[PDB]
């Protein structure tokens, strides 16, 4: 409120003092002025930077105001006031401090009062505004000049809207669907419509996906989980891939530059010259849209790391700020790499806590999101790395060197959170964890893990949950699934079974191997308390084959990632059917039509939450390669085409299987089944195969009512003779048989099959039924529903 | 001179009567005078009068007039002959034959004579007495002076005259078929059970012109040839009586007794019930032949050789008994009726004017009623030695007849019969006359003979029945037991013994190591044993006696209580299987199991080499109640159930028309020759290693069709399912067409009414996976046909 000294200008009226809270670039609402607020415990000079675009596209700054140290300051928080700003420019912070480099006694110091970097909490940020447009080519690195390289230019955050209004959600708010009932679509921003048969008005943008969401009604979905739309850098590492015409992107965006701001480069009205603050809205407009559909929206985060990678990546933000608090590092200053990305974040010292928590809050009350998958979430489990508040003499002023640089170690040396836990220790109860799971306003927003870090930590079962808020990526399902479907000797069919039953063998399973240190001990107390829908199922996702792919090779193909790649997952659990890659031998193309089939009824015909990969619902292929994060091209592309033609039947049955999942309550459970829920079957009834050379599992599943279901998938190279469990007064009706050319393969009334065809072809095999026998072929997967028997049936039709 | 006046004075229905002629026998029309010859047989006679009656007359019993012919002048040698000018048109004819009966003089065994009887002329062009089925005859004193007639149920019977000149039947250039035997599909049907029901609809039901008004049917059924049960007179209220314990009376409806063997059967003529004269009878079943010609129908005639109906000595005194009965019957030397019939006495077939009648009456039907076939009941009787007498001698200066050794029976030494050439009496020849006459005279040659080779006696002539070069076929009654065995399921060499009736039985036909006790086979049969191909087959697993398809499926044993002889009557062995309950049931997989079965046996019938015969009923699934002999009902038990037909009710009556017309597109199917390893080859559940053990339930068969083709056919009556590997014929894929696992319609993937093109298409690429892999699932007892097709990838992709 006071005046803090600094000078008026065309721009804005006489600096004041301003306010610590909020964090970030907010509005007074006693006088107007926006009011900055920054953290950083290690900066000794800061100062506010103002940009016009055109300014900050010559790397130079228009304003520069000097924080008084003394008086626009609160403890770390710098904060200053200014009245009657003008409200399209974009800001910045220098900040001067020590630098290790240039004074070894302060290691993990790395201010650089030559770059600008970029508020933690920025709303929205500008830089580069299209997808794949280079930066310009200013002589970086010389005096007064702004930014890094032409694929790092200078950033700048939008201001506050201080005139005009705010977005009409029209009474929007995330649906709160409960867990159980969902079906989840990952999917890419920019891949959903950047494909030319795509038809929209803007291919690849959050405008673009609005446009085609219809399609994911359709197909059965409600919920879509975006890969990354924080602010990321596609151009991070633009090079022209080694043996290749084509140029590396980072397409899928798993290195966040700001985490508050959506990235711009998504956005239509960026990409045509809108204020920064439009890509906003238009993500605004998206989850709306998903809503009104019925369909939630699932972010995936990436608080494990940072796009400033190591020592030698680019000071865009926090290492400029505060290196120190912001990330994981030794008293020497290196960066632990648990994240195996270059720098490992902070996450459970104070300050970063309170970042991740504001952010995930910004998100659900700005964005009305509905979820959160957080990347390698064990990382968010660590102990962090604390350092001693720096000393300053009195007598001159100035900083004063500590023991080990001021790093809290053990008698030993070694890096350690300051509460005696050594730095990296994955806690039981982590304050991060505690924090989003018990936070009110996160109460109903959908918590998922993916339990693991590049480090060999790995929660799967285990991953601190606060009383079941949390769900985890479920890998087990991944490969068991592939195993036992493409048939393979071991324990598939026991591991299947209980994969079926939403994995309590995972969730629900109180002793733990002898070896495994994280369930034996922080695990421990982790081990129970949850049902099957915290068993998020997949078959394949982004990164790894896809369905098409699993079924067609044997091995990766990942030649146009660049000569000398060592790129990809290189145990897949993959089979070719017969041939490696696209054939004409029949026998081949009929077996990967039916394995298709088969491994996506595992995944919908599962107990937990099923999650299918962008694409896997037509064949989508790309080429054997099991790691496409650099491509932006039809490998990544939703293939508008490929999918109007359905050359066999399959995205129909997909659709219809989702639809039918969807429609059977049995299916979608918060309590594992018991003994009278399910029963296990073979070729006789009750009779099932857990051998190691099984090559069947098969199951009744009742609907509580006297119904039910009768399901088996035969992985056998060999056809069978199944004998049905006889119920009572009743007959098992053919739904799905993958052995059958579609439509054939799912009998559901559609645009295809009658009502009339489908009691027809229930008709044809009710010798077969009344007898209580279904043959089955190789490779394939039935489903039967339970009916009153009806003893005309055999009669004519 | 033939024109000469004979001495018997005119009357006012006809002029002076001539000497006239013995040639033609029976009466016929001179050319010029148009006056009415009669001729008739008979060597020892020693009277004969013309007997001419009004209907009115005929039905009071009484003659109108009475012409006796003079011993010297109106015969010649054995034939008695006179010719009448200006014979009324109104009157009908018959004998009054006098002569020695053995049971006035014991010295004259076998003479039969009685002159109180006016007997049939075995020639008679038609017959008159009862004109309506199941009328009974008219209350008269029977049995007294002057009145004729035996009793109300064998009324006075009399002979039409020939038609009268310039009136002849307009074929409109119908003649005989002359179809391959090999390509015959045969309908065993029943005149008057064929429209005898309430449902037929037609307008003379039960008729010659009533079954006229169905043909079509048989025509859209498939079938290219009708076999008519004995459709030459016979007397249904023979045996008349209440049946014990019923509403019901006995009748003889089948009628395998014939009266006369030249006449229609008149109470199968519309016409004639309606008051037509006696010759209208002829002129409706000549419509009836040409109807079925125009539907390229062919019409073969059951005809009853073996015996008639005037039975033993206690039968009634109708015709030939009266006649010459040591002539025309089988006797021995004391005139003991030979009984290899069963039905009380058997006829004379190869004694040389027997012979010459029998021939004279199959060129009559096949002349004047263009008739395609004929099939002798119980034919071995044809085969077997007759019964010889010498001629009667007479005293030259006294007259009387004189009395010979052994009543003139030509004996051997030990007193056994003899037929004159001392071949003992009823031993079956090698070399018929008879048989041999029917295969070469040229006006039969373009006829087909079929024989049912065995009699009641235990004589079995079946693979070696005297056929002079593949002139005849016979019912394979080997086929009807091994497919019944087989298809309900049965241990034993059932699998080996139904893949040799599948290729038309050549270890019946073809082979010749005759069994080491068979008789027959071993010495007259030898000559016979081979030189035949699978058309010498007519197969069968049901036929009017027995029991029928459905109730094979429903039945182990008859229920014949109903025929009043407390089950004694009818086959005892059946070999059928009720499919888990005796009769009707309400047990699902009981009905479920005769659906198929019934499809199966079909199947089998119309899926194997030979010529396949179809029982009237059983393309639709017709019951009699488990009454495997229904020789004796008037009733819906023999009759065409055209309202069952119509509801057909789970589609069988489509599955065996479909499969009929699918039989007759298939060539390979319709042999003259026997199939060898290229054009058939076995398989079981893997290819080329089929099952011929004890314990086999499993027939499976390719069947090439000479263009690179074929099909694939296979019968599992195990009661267990079974997966199928089908063989790899290069370039190619078995398609599914018939598989009786499937509910109607997907039983028969043909189009029709009911599929259409597109749906056949559909339920073909359903499969393809499944056919792909050369793998095809089949339930217990059930039966598939595939077809190869070439090569179409495409195939697994979406269905349009």
């Amino acid at each position: 409120c006071e005046p803090s000294g600094q000078p008026a200008s065309t721009a804005y009226g006489p600096a004041l003092t301003g306010r610590p809270a909020p964090l970030g670039a907010s509005i007074d609402a006693d006088t107007g002025a926006i009011n900055f607020s920054v953290f950083s415990s290690s900066a000794e000079s800061v100062s506010l930077v103002l940009f016009t675009e055109a300014d900050l596209n010559a790397g130079r700054a228009t304003f520069e105001i000097p924080l008084d140290p003394y008086v626009n300051r609160t403890g770390d928080v710098w904060h200053i006031m200014l009245p009657d700003l003008r409200d399209d420019l974009l800001y910045g912070y220098r900040v001067e401090g020590v630098h290790q480099e240039e004074d070894k006694d302060y290691p993990g110091m790395r201010h650089d009062k030559r770059r600008v970097v970029l508020d933690p909490y920025a709303v929205a940020v500008l830089n580069r505004r299209r997808w794949g447009q280079m930066g310009p080519n200013l002589p970086y690195g010389e005096e007064g000049v702004l930014g890094v390289m032409p694929t790092w230019p200078q950033a700048a955050a939008a201001l506050p809207a201080a005139r005009g209004s705010a977005f009409d959600w029209e009474g929007d708010t995330p649906l709160n669907l409960p867990m159980e009932s969902l079906v989840i679509y990952e999917a890419h921003v920019r891949g959903f419509t950047a494909h030319a048969s795509s038809g929209v008005a803007a291919p690849g943008t959050y405008a673009g996906m609005v446009e085609r969401l219809d399609y994911l009604k359709s197909l059965g979905v409600n919920a879509i989980e975006l890969l990354p739309v924080f602010e990321f850098n596609e151009l991070e590492y633009y090079s022209q891939i080694p043996g290749s015409d084509q140029y590396r992107f980072n397409f899928w965006g798993y290195s966040t530059v700001n985490y508050f701001s959506p990235m711009g480069r998504f956005s239509a009205a960026v990409g045509q010259g809108a204020p920064a603050r439009a890509s906003c809205d238009e993500f605004k407009q998206l989850v709306k849209e998903c809503h009104r559909r019925g369909i939630e929206v699932i972010l995936d985060v990436v608080f494990n790391h940072t796009a400033e990678g190591n020592e030698r990546g680019p000071t865009i933000s926090f290492r400029g700020l505060d290196n120190r608090v912001y990330y994981m590092l030794a008293p020497g200053g290196e960066y632990y790499n648990y994240s195996g990305c270059g720098n490992t974040l902070n996450c459970n010292q104070p300050v970063v806590r309170q970042f991740i928590l504001d952010c995930l809050k910004h998100w659900v009350t700005e964005y009305h999101v509905d979820g959160f998958r957080f990347d390698l979430a064990s990382i968010l489990t660590r102990a962090h790395s604390a350092w001693h508040p720096q000393q300053y003499d009195q007598e001159t002023g100035q900083r004063v060197a500590m023991s080990s640089g001021g790093a809290i170690v053990t008698a030993e040396g070694i890096m350690t959170d300051g509460a005696g836990v050594p730095t990296g220790y994955p806690l039981a109860d982590p304050p991060l964890v505690e924090s989003i799971s018990e936070d009110p306003v996160l109460r109903n927003t959908k918590m998922i893990a993916e339990a693991w870090d590049c480090d060999g930590l790995n929660q799967v079962g285990a991953f601190p949950h606060y009383g079941g808020r949390w769900s985890e990526w479920n890998g087990k399902f991944r490969d068991v699934v592939r195993n036992f479907i493409k048939g393979t000797d071991g324990p598939w069919a026991g591991d299947f079974a209980s994969a079926i039953c939403g994995s309590p063998n995972i969730y629900a399973n109180n002793t733990p191997h002898e070896t495994d240190w994280w369930a034996n001990n922080g695990g421990r107390q982790w081990k129970g308390g949850r049902g099957p829908h915290a068993s998020i199922n997949f078959v394949a996702a982004h990164d790894g084959f896809t369905l098409a792919d699993m079924v067609a090779y044997n091995n990766k193909h990942n030649e146009a990632n660049g000569e000398n790649n060592r790129d990809g997952e290189q145990h897949n659990n993959s089979w070719n059917c017969g041939e490696e890659g696209p054939t004409t031998k029949w026998e081949v193309n009929r077996l990967r039509q039916r394995q298709m089939r088969n491994l996506t009824g595992a995944l919908l015909l599962s107990c937990g939450v099923p999650m299918i990969n962008m694409g896997d619902e037509y064949g989508h292929s790309k080429n054997g390669n099991n790691n496409t994060y650099c491509h932006d091209s039809e490998l990544n592309y939703l293939r508008w085409d490929q999918l109007a033609e359905d050359p066999h039947g399959f995205n129909r049955f997909v659709r219809l299987l989702i639809h039918f999942r969807r429609a059977t309550p049995a299916l979608q459970r918060t309590t594992f089944v018991n003994d009278k829920d399910i029963q296990w079957h073979g070729e006789l009834p009750n009779t099932p195969d857990w051998t190691d050379t099984s090559r069947l599992v098969a199951f009744t599943l009742h609907d509580g009512k006297g119904g039910g279901l009768y399901v088996a998938f035969n992985t056998s190279h060999l056809p069978k003779l199944l004998q049905l469990p006889k119920w009572g007064g009743r007959v098992w009706q053919p739904l799905v048989d993958t052995s059958k050319v579609a439509p054939y393969d799912f009998l559901a009334v559609d645009g295809v099959l009658s009502a009339e065809d489908v009691a027809a072809a229930r008709r044809q095999m009710a010798m077969w039924t009344a007898d209580h026998t279904y043959p089955v072929l190789p490779w394939s997967c039935i489903v039967l529903q339970s009916a009153p028997e009806d003893p005309a049936a055999t009669s004519m039709i």
